[PDB]
RNA sequence: GAGCCGAGGUUGUGAAUUGCUUUCAGAAAAGCAAUUCACAAUAAGGAUUAUUCCGUUGUGAAAACAUUCAAGGCGGGGCAACUCGCCUU
DNA sequence: CGTTTTGTCTCGGCGATAATCATAGT
DNA sequence: ACTATGATTATCTAATCTACAAAACG
């Protein structure tokens, strides 16, 4: 008689809400309230969610703390470097002298950029081993390149020169320090592939087509021939790119077993991927039969311009930069009697683990060649445990009482689904499924071929000694065959077949020299054990060379056989490893079934059910089924529901009777709501504030009482998965207690579909009602395009109808450029009845008088539906009319930061590693400080600099895209020169003057065009630009890094006011804000230089009035009153840089036609967005802007 | 969702070579650079000495948190710290 | 001042299937 | 001798703008 329904209109980014009141019976009702919630989004998620492309907020996030967190771990390397070779007394006096010893241990001190080879002294900088660039020096005119090389290159000199001779030790610290620089790619699994490998990357000339009579595709294919007598292993087709063309190729080869190469081929060019150029290099390297570093002293000495780094080598393997370390390392030890003392060693030893007495013991049988290399600088972490995100058990669980005084469950992991016990139930539920059917007649061939004991056990057997069992194994098992039995599933499918217990006896038979008894069930899960638990390749070898030691086992190919076992597939089972041992001995039947195996619940349960007395945790149902269990014998081979009973006393997942009585409910379970729960970020983003309106919902219509939401309509119109688990939610609003409504979702849930809406919308004239709200843009976009290609004419309605232009008709529709249709569909969905939404999905009726009285109440005599009351239309566009979209603000500024590192703690006179809180006040910056991109200052004479602004320039590289203008911002005026004359040479054309093989030939014959004089090739200038950039930092070099604001950063607007009536407009950076927020401030200064005072300040998202013009409104408050044309002036702020704060009317979402630079126009104009109205007024808002709170529901918060 | 790593790029310091402009006076210096090398920083900053980290996630007024969390015993694993399991509150 | 035009850190591995080559039971 | 099944690599795994901040321009 009176029923409230609620709908939601679940976004991307939007949430639509209605509520509305109904008497059906009367044909009664009403609109509560309507509103629609936005979460700031840009359209680039909007367009890249639907194909998926890092699309998180957390995954950048994640990104920026994985690069710190390498450039965290590579400083504490040199740290500890520096200690080392600090106690070693490598380190020279002028370079340790900067380097704390005390207090915090080998970093710099602060206000310091020491070098370890630039010596400062009095004001100039030396070079500090001028013996070693000598030398390089004499090497070079031998080779007779030239005599004026840079001093830095001694390092390469060095590294070659270590490998047979004796250096400085300080060299040997630079050495040391530049290996920790460049470290080489590597594999942490390890685990040496196929013994070939062979992967050679070579390059060969085709010789000969010859067809080879294949006709595909109307086409007859060819093949390919090379010169050393090799075949490409496709088909060819197109002639033209195949002929004597020079292809790369990564030929791979492999021994099969008739013992001959499957060579396979793989086209590939270089210098744009990454394994032909990795390849290359290493080739390169291993056939100079030398290292990496005498590999590139070579190089350098041949082409003295050659770029070493991010050109000549990019990335080899790990292995040769060990490779020349550990030859280095071991050749200096010879020399360097520092490296062999014992008592040097101690004490670095303690330096670095003074509290780790265990690590010390270990390290102390080693010498400086295995702390240098396997200890500091190649030491790489293995990874992260993520044993604590497994899923845990459903059954089983652990109630303990902590120290709080309280009683708390813990839960238990799941099993994973490969261990042996889990296997044995697997195959025991494929046993007990597992049924024949004949293929004449397809009728129940099954219970006369397995119908005793002893058929089961005998098929258990058979099982149990394969690793997959198929339709044809199973039946030459009961010696059936194809031609006349299934085996009731699909037959080409095969399942597994306990698997790991095969390869276990296959490699335990594999050894051989033993008897064929040791394969039993202790010692099969202690070799799962090590296998699956000692996950590292040292550790799993020593773990099975101990095992073979303390069986009396061969340790000769027991290892041989394991030692390249496969590592097993990640997964885990519903259960855990308890509720499957306690399952088993259900499960099993015949000799593998004794009832002492049982544990005493079960067996007492067991006892009571075949007894037949009365117990509260047995039901009726028990009872009902268990009744054939009148003997304990007859407990064989039962399923997995009956065993799952008989352990616990739960008929399967049997769900809870979640009611919620009061908002507290909804409000306790916000504050309980986990992060990551769900497929992606923003679905739970979005349900987070779902249900936020859904209480502020509750709240203010119906003080948060019992049973309030009769009903919640949940529609959306890839996001299908959100279409249920919030109905599930949401259910424990709408549930009914009476007994009539049970399951996951309550019958009151009613989603809904396309078509009812879309019907719906035409017949009550929700479309008609979104066209006349929509067209008074589509007239502005006329009346600003002169012309009338925007309005289409029609003489039924004898009235304009909105309409685009073909040309632009590229993905306009109606029903996106305004926020208010999130309100639109949410109040269509909520409106939806059960009648109408079951009449218009089962419009099927095969009588026409079953429907028919649904038809008389309905529709009006298949034309048109009744009205759900006499003004739905009219109060339906009069609530639209006056929506005020809300806006989520973020202002997360700063932010406590919580930090818990590991720590060695004295406690009760003993040292012990645990966690420890970082003490003080750490702030936390949420927002992106500043771009990526860093631009140094530089002045220039002929540059004249208004005040108040400097010119910053950064590098570019050098394209077509410079033409005279672009040539003029170079900050250089040789390289414009140069430049100048060259666009000249070629008739003024960027395009091929700036050509890649323009810029070669430039850079060939840049002595003509600088006027004869020498200059360096050209690839990347620097440019400048005119503007205002801040400083990054205060520190060290970061005073000298400019940076532009990161995007959306400029979150605050302050318009200052003097005594008189003007207005002064000022944008506060982000700095200003960080400083002024963590000392305790108001977020903007509320006073300037000039003394002016503050009036307020505006924030992306946030939403002002602008009074008309005759109106004057100093102290009017009043904000009941908000009819249509108040709503119609309310603007919000979007952007704002310098003295412009650009504004969008609130309604607006998405322009009808974005601007662009070839037709010049748009709705609003080039920047899509205003710092004036809308209307024919064109005033400034910020003149006489007046700002409006608005809660989650829209509401004026006066 | 997260973890283990890698290669460049950018700004700055230092250096070798070569340019444009200016001031001294073809010498010298400065501004702006180009090719190559070493190094520093790589969101401002804050702890720590563990082979540990927190800083572009989200919540909301507490400048508080979630994103980490017990006790014991019965075990596997290594040079072992540590890690992986079982057992009861 | 009002308005439009231009620039914005980028690349690798730790992947999936599809297709041909073998390869024993039949 | 024909068939179906077990396995290595080649191929692909997409195809990307958006919109703010501000210098540049009229």
């Amino acid at each position: 008689m009176i029923k409230n329904i609620l709908g939601l209109a679940l976004g991307t980014n939007s949430i639509g809400w209605a509520l509305v009141k109904q008497d059906f019976e009367n044909k009664q009702g009403e609109i509560l309230g309507m509103g629609s919630r936005i979460i700031p989004m840009s359209q680039d998620i909007l367009g890249d969610f639907g194909k998926g492309n890092s699309v998180s907020q957390t995954a950048e996030r994640t990104k920026y703390r994985s690069v710190r967190r390498l450039r965290e771990r590579f400083l504490l390397r040199r740290e500890r470097l520096h200690r080392v070779l600090y106690i070693l007394n490598f380190l020279p006096e002028h370079y340790a002298s900067q380097i704390d010893f005390e207090k915090r241990l080998g970093k710099f001190k602060v206000e310091t950029e020491p070098k370890l080879v630039w010596k400062n002294t009095d004001g100039q900088f030396s070079f500090l081993f001028q013996n070693s660039f000598n030398e390089m020096l004499e090497d070079f005119k031998a080779a007779g390149q030239e005599l004026k090389i840079p001093y830095d290159w001694t390092i390469y000199h060095l590294r070659k020169k270590a490998i047979s001779q004796k250096i400085e030790k300080e060299e040997l610290a630079w050495i040391l320090l530049n290996f920790n620089h460049k470290r080489g790619y590597y594999q942490l699994r390890g685990e040496d592939f196929e013994e070939e490998k062979d992967k050679t990357f070579v390059r060969l000339k085709v010789d000969r087509i010859v067809d080879s009579g294949e006709n595909v595709k109307g086409k007859i294919l060819y093949d390919v021939y090379f010169e050393n007598g090799w075949k490409y292993d496709k088909q060819v087709v197109k002639t033209e790119d195949w002929v004597d063309r020079t292809k790369e190729f990564i030929v791979s080869e492999s021994i099969l077993k008739n013992g001959e190469t499957k060579r396979t081929f793989k086209a590939v060019d270089s210098e744009k991927d990454w394994i032909a150029i990795k390849t290359k290099t290493e080739q390169e390297i291993e056939h100079s039969h030398k290292t990496v570093g005498t590999y590139i002293y070579e190089t350098l000495l041949q082409n003295p311009k050659q770029k070493i780094k991010g050109k000549l080598v990019r990335t080899i393997e790990r292995k040769f930069y060990k490779e020349e370390l550990r030859q280095i390392l071991e050749k200096q030890k010879e020399f360097h009697q520092e490296l062999q003392s014992d008592d040097l060693y101690n004490d670095c030893i303690r330096e670095l683990y003074r509290n780790n007495e265990v690590h010390q013991l270990t390290l102390r049988k080693k010498d400086f060649v295995h702390l240098f290399m396997e200890d500091i600088i190649f030491y790489q972490r293995p990874l992260r445990s993520q044993k604590s995100s497994v899923s845990n058990c459903t059954l089983e669980f652990r109630k303990y009482k902590g120290e709080n005084g309280a009683e708390h469950t813990q839960y238990l992991k799941a099993i994973p689904k490969s261990n042996p016990y889990y296997q044995e139930f697997r195959l025991w539920q494929w046993i007990f499924n597992l049924n024949l059917y004949t293929k004449d007649n397809d009728e129940n061939v099954t219970k006369v071929f397995l119908n005793t004991t002893q058929d089961f056990e005998n098929l258990f057997e058979f099982l149990n000694t394969r690793k997959e069992v198929d339709q044809k194994a199973l039946l030459k098992h009961f010696k059936l065959n194809e031609k006349t039995h299934r085996w009731n599933f699909v037959e080409d499918k095969k399942y597994p077949c306990n698997e790991t217990k095969t390869m276990i006896s296959s490699r335990l038979d594999k050894v051989e020299n033993i008897s064929d008894d040791f394969l039993t069930r202790d010692i099969e899960q202690k070799i799962w054990h090590i296998i699956y638990s000692v996950n590292d390749k040292v550790e799993y070898e020593k773990a099975l060379k101990s095992f073979a030691r303390k069986h009396h086992l061969d340790e000769s190919s027991f290892f041989e056989a394991f030692r390249k076992f496969p590592p097993f597939k990640s997964e885990y089972g519903s259960f855990s490893e308890k509720a499957i041992k306690k399952l088993l001995p259900l499960m099993r039947l015949g000799k593998y079934w004794n009832y002492a195996e049982i544990d005493k619940y079960s067996r007492e349960r067991i006892q009571k059910i075949i007894t037949g007395e009365y117990d509260e945790n047995i039901k009726d149902k028990v009872r009902e089924k268990s009744v054939h269990l009148t003997i304990e014998n007859d407990f064989q081979g039962l399923q997995l529901w009956l065993a799952q009973y008989i352990v616990y006393g739960r008929h399967s997942e049997a769900s809870m009777i979640g009611k919620w009585n009061s908002a507290n409910d909804l409000e306790v379970f916000l504050k309980d709501f986990k992060q990551h729960s769900l497929r992606n970020p923003i679905v739970e983003q979005v349900i987070t504030e779902t249900l936020r309106v859904v209480k502020d919902i509750w709240l203010k219509y119906g003080n948060g009482t019992k049973d309030f939401f009769n009903e919640i309509h949940i529609e959306l119109g890839d996001t299908r998965y959100i279409s249920k688990y919030i109905s599930g939610i949401l259910s424990n609003i709408v549930r009914v207690e009476d007994g009539s409504d049970e399951g996951v979702n309550s019958k009151n849930i009613v989603p809904g579909n396309g078509k009812i809406t879309t019907q719906l919308k035409q017949d009550w004239g929700l479309n008609d009602v979104w066209n006349d709200l929509i067209l008074p843009r589509f007239e502005r976009m006329n009346q600003l395009t002169n012309s009338k290609d925007f309005t289409a004419w029609n003489e039924n309605h004898q009235k304009f109808l909105p309409t685009v232009p073909i040309e632009f008709s590229k993905g306009f529709s109606k029903k996106r450029i305004d926020h208010r249709h999130h309100a639109l569909d949410a109040l269509v969905i909520a409106c939806a009845t059960t009648d109408h939404v079951n009449l218009l999905n089962n419009q099927s009726a095969k009588s026409d008088t079953k429907r028919y009285d649904l038809k008389k109440k309905l529709m009006k005599f298949p034309k048109q539906f009744l009205k759900p009351w006499e003004k739905f239309t009219v109060d339906a566009k009069h609530n639209l009319e006056s929506i005020i979209v809300s806006f989520k603000q973020n202002l997360r500024v700063i932010n406590k930061a919580t930090n818990y590192y590991e720590k060695y703690v004295e406690k009760d006179g003993t040292k012990n590693k645990e966690r420890v809180e970082q003490a003080g006040t750490n702030w936390a910056i949420r927002k992106p400080m500043h771009k990526d991109t860093v631009s140094g200052k530089v002045d220039l004479p002929w540059v004249k600099v208004p005040k108040g602004k400097i010119l910053t320039a950064t590098r570019k590289s050098l394209d077509s895209s410079f033409d005279l203008k672009s040539i003029g911002s170079i900050t250089d005026t040789g390289i414009q020169k140069i430049l100048k004359n060259y666009l000249a040479f070629k008739d003024g054309n960027p395009e091929l003057a700036f050509s890649p093989e323009g810029i070669d030939d430039l850079n060939k014959n840049i002595e003509k065009y600088n006027d004869g004089k020498p200059h360096q090739p050209i690839n990347k200038v620097r440019v400048f630009e005119l503007g205002s950039k801040f400083q990054v930092g205060q520190t060290g070099n970061k005073k000298g890094k400019y940076v532009e604001a990161a995007k959306g950063t400029n979150l605050f607007f302050a318009v200052y006011e003097d005594e008189k009536g003007k207005r002064s407009y000022e944008t506060i950076p982000l700095n200003e804000v960080i400083e002024r927020q963590k000392q305790g401030l108001t977020s903007v200064p509320l006073e300037n230089e000039k003394g002016s005072r503050l009036l307020f300040d505006l924030s992306p998202n946030d939403l002002v009035y602008v009074p008309e013009i005759d109106e004057n409104i100093d102290s009017n408050f009043v904000f009941s009153n908000l009819n249509k044309e108040k709503i119609s002036r309310i603007y919000k702020v979007e952007k704002t840089s310098g003295t412009e704060c650009y504004f969008v009317r609130q309604d607006i979402a998405y322009l009808i036609k974005q601007y662009d630079a070839k037709t010049k126009i748009g709705e609003l104009e080039s920047q899509n967005k205003l710092q004036v109205t809308m209307t024919d007024d064109r005033i400034r808002i910020t003149d006489t802007c007046v700002k409006i709170n608005c809660d989650r529901l829209g509401n004026i918060n006066f």
